[PDB]
C-alpha cells in the first residue's frame, strides 16, 4: 500500500498523502480541507523516521516548520494511521526500528536505562576464552595479550554463579562471545549446559576454528546451545590469511563445519547455525561466493540446513545486495537473512551511514540496564568491545568485578545507585560495538526529547 512504503527511495508520495488523506477524512480526525494538508506533514514525518531513526522531536517540528502546538495535534494524529507506522517499521531505517529499538522500548529497557534505575542487565555477554589463535590486525592478540591459564577454573565457577542470577523471562538474555575466542575454554561445553539447565538457550559467538569433532567430545554440552553463529573472516584461504593472520584458516573453519552439519543432522540436533559476514568496499559480488559456501554446507548436511547469515557493512552495492538475495531465494530458500543498520537501507537504495559515537555523544552512565559483558576475570565491563585483557583505557569502563562476595547484580545495582560515571576521553568510542552505538544514540534522542517537553512521546515511535 502506498502509504506503507512511503519511506523508500522514489516511493509515489501523491499517492501515500491521497491515502493518508483518505484515512484522516473517513476517521473525522480532521475537516476534508484540511486533511491534505495534515496528510503532507505526516508522510513528511514517516519519510524522515523511516530514513533518520533518532531525530530529535524539535530538529523534525523545525524541518516542517509548525508551531509547538501544532506538532502536538501531528504526533496525536500519527499514532492513529497505521499504514504510516509501517511505513517507518519498514523503511530504509527499518533494521533499527525492528530488530532493536521497538523490541528493547516494549520490554521496558530503554525506559529502566531512561531512569537510570538499578535493574538486573537485559542483555549479559559472558566472554570465557582465554585466548585466541587467530591475529587479526588490530586485536590485543597482535601481542601476547591473554589471560592466564591459571584463571580457568575460578573463571568458570564465577560463570556459573553469574548464570545462576539470570532471571526468568528472557531464556536468550545470556550469549558467549568475546573479545577472546570462547571455544578456548576448555569448560565452554560445561557453560553451556550449566545454562541449559537453568532454563537459558544461548548462542555463541566464536571463529569455530576449534569447533573440531574432538571438543564436541571433550565438550559434549555445546550441542545443547540455541545456536553457534560462526564468523567468517573470508570466503578463501587468501582472504582469511589477510584478515586473520593464520594460513589455511578458511579450509580448517569450513572443515569444521561440514563435519558438524554431518553430526548435527545424524543426532537430529536442535542446534542452530549461522554465520556472520562483513560485505568490504568494492568486494560486494562475493555475497554470491557466500551463497556458494552456504549451499557446500547444506550438502554436507543431509537436508540439514543454514539457518540465518548476518551481513553487515565496512559495483554497486544495491545490486549486489538484489543478486545475492536472488541467489539466496534460488540456492538456499531456507536461509534467513539478517541486514546490518547500514546495509538495510542499502537495500531499496537509500544513502546511509553507520553511526559514529563520539567522547562528546557518549553516555557517561554508559546503559548497564541493557547490557554489561563479563570476562574470565569477572570483571564487568559496560561496552561490548572493551572486554579485552592489556587494552588500553578499557579498565575505566569496568562497572566492577564478579567475586564469591559480590555477584553479578550486586555490581551492577552498586554503579547505579551511586551514580557511576566515566568521563569519555578519545578513542573510547572504539570500545562500543553496533549495538552499544545504537543504544546510546537511542538514549541520546530520548534525553533530548525529554528535555524538550516531550516526555511522552519521546522517541517518536515506542
Ligand atoms: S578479533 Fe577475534 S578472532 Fe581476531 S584475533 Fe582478536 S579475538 Fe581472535
Amino acid at each position: 500500500a502506498p502509504a506503507e512504503r512511503c519511506a523508500h527511495p522514489g516511493a509515489d508520495l501523491g499517492a501515500a498523502v491521497h491515502a493518508v488523506g483518505q484515512t484522516l477524512a473517513a476517521g473525522g480526525l480532521v475537516p476534508p480541507d484540511e486533511a491534505g494538508t495534515t496528510a503532507r506533514h505526516l508522510v513528511r514525518l514517516a519519510v524522515r523516521y523511516g530514513n533518520s531513526p533518532f531525530t530529535p522531536l524539535e530538529e523534525a517540528r523545525h524541518d516542517l516548520g509548525v508551531d509547538r502546538d501544532a506538532f502536538r495535534r501531528l504526533l496525536a494524529l500519527f499514532g492513529q494511521v497505521p499504514e504510516l507506522r509501517t511505513a517507518v517499521e519498514t523503511g530504509p531505517a527499518g533494521a533499527y526500528w525492528k530488530n532493536t529499538l521497538l523490541p528493547l522500548e516494549q520490554r521496558g529497557v530503554f525506559d529502566a536505562a531512561l531512569a537510570r534505575k538499578p535493574v538486573f542487565p537485559y542483555s549479559v555477554g559472558l566472554y570465557p576464552g582465554p585466548t585466541c589463535m587467530f591475529r587479526c590486525h588490530f586485536c590485543v592478540r597482535v601481542t601476547g595479550a591473554r589471560y592466564d591459564p591459571s584463571a580457568l577454573d575460578a573463571g568458570n565457577a564465577m560463570f556459573r554463579s553469574v548464570i545462576d542470577e539470570i532471571p526468568a523471562g528472557n531464556p536468550s538474555a545470556m550469549y558467549f562471545s568475546g573479545g577472546l575466542e570462547p571455544l578456548t575454554n576448555p569448560g565452554l561445553g560445561s557453560l553451556a549446559a550449566h545454562a541449559t539447565d537453568h532454563g537459558l538457550r544461548p548462542t555463541v559467538y566464536t571463529n569455530s576454528f576449534a569447533l573440531t569433532e574432538r571438543t564436541l567430545e571433550r565438550q559434549p554440552g555445546l550441542w545443547g546451545l540455541h545456536a553457534i553463529r560462526t564468523s567468517l573472516y573470508g570466503l578463501n584461504d587468501e582472504e582469511y590469511e589477510q584478515t586473520t593472520g593464520k594460513k589455511a584458516a578458511f579450509r580448517r573453519v569450513r572443515e569444521n563445519l561440514r563435519r558438524f552439519q554431518q553430526l548435527r543432522a545424524e543426532r537430529e540436533s536442535p542446534i542452530n547455525l549461522g554465520f556472520a559476514y562483513i560485505v568490504l568496499p568494492g568486494r560486494a559480488s562475493r555475497l554470491l561466493d557466500l551463497v556458494d559456501f552456504i549451499a557446500d554446507l547444506n550438502d554436507a548436511g543431509q537436508g540439514r540446513t543454514i539457518d540465518f547469515v548476518n551481513i553487515r557493512e565496512d559495483a554497486e552495492l544495491q545490486e549486489a545486495l538484489n543478486a545475492f538475495e536472488e541467489r539466496v531465494r534460488e540456492r538456499t530458500p531456507g536461509l534467513h537473512i539478517d541486514y546490518g543498520y547500514a546495509l538495510n537501507s542499502l537495500r531499496t537504495g537509500a544513502d546511509a551511514e553507520l553511526l559514529r559515537i563520539k567522547p562528546a555523544t557518549m553516555r557517561p552512565t554508559a546503559h548497564p540496564q541493557v547490557a554489561v559483558q563479563v570476562d574470565l576475570l569477572g570483571d564487568v565491563y559496560l561496552y561490548r568491545e572493551a572486554g579485552f585483557p592489556d587494552l588500553d583505557g578499557a579498565t575505566r569502563y569496568i562497572a566492577g568485578r564478579v567475586t564469591p562476595d559480590t555477584s553479578l547484580t550486586e555490581v551492577v545495582r552498586d554503579f547505579v545507585e551511586r551514580g557511576g560515571e566515566v568521563a569519555a576521553v578519545d578513542g573510547d568510542e572504539y570500545f562500543m560495538d553496533g549495538f552499544d552505538q545504537v543504544v546510546t544514540a537511542r538514549l541520546n534522542q530520548l534525553e533530548r526529547d525529554a528535555a524538550d517537553g516531550w516526555e511522552e512521546a519521546r522517541g517518536f515511535l515506542r
